């Protein structure tokens, strides 16, 4: 859910999650995809479409649990939807704090992104 | 959209929406519903749930008519949702001029990750 979603941005990123990732490029957000601004916003393009992939769970208010041991997430069995689920949440947590070097705010917006179409998952 | 729903906010609360509002406790901005912090954050958690109730359009991005006369919000006829649309975002302008009083700073970029799981609507 947005819950062990937010709690692994913060974990692996170090920055709020909403104030850095909640409206950011094309793709980071709640506005859904857009061809990536940067390698931050791709990030955020292919947790969307991680997305997309999951049977029938409901990414944004399905509970699972995963573990941060040794500060790595690990995904707890949970089941196969959650499993996955919780897999695209780690993906994207780890991608935005690998992609920290080149965040950049300029791409925050207050204001719905201009975006070009994003490819098709 | 998020372009009426500002200035709305704008218009009652006399604060820029994005800053005050974006990112306040638990239920403002991007990123969930939870537990609220506060009577700000109450009126966040209302607005969603008002979200909730809506057919057949899309508050982040669909376009709605609304005057403000007399500096009142006026929503305008519209069609059924875009109405209701209205009508969720002028009460949260309401109600958050209505609790400008205990509007809490500390909040204001709240780390969502914190709050924890709030009643359904």
């Amino acid at each position: 859910s947005l819950f062990e979603l937010g709690k692994m941005i913060l974990q692996e990123t170090g920055k709020n999650p909403a104030k850095s990732y909640g409206a950011y490029g094309c793709n980071c957000g709640v506005l859904g995809r857009g061809k990536p601004k940067d390698a931050t916003d791709r990030c955020c393009y292919v947790h969307k479409c991680c997305y997309k992939k999951l049977t029938g769970c409901n990414p944004k208010k399905d509970r699972y649990s995963y573990s941060w041991k040794d500060k790595t997430i690990v995904c707890g069995e949970n089941n196969p939807c959650l499993k996955e689920l919780c897999e695209c949440d780690k993906a994207v947590a780890i991608c935005l704090r690998e992609n920290l070097g080149t965040y950049n705010k300029k791409y925050r917006y207050h204001l719905k992104p201009f975006c070009k179409k994003a490819d098709p998952c």
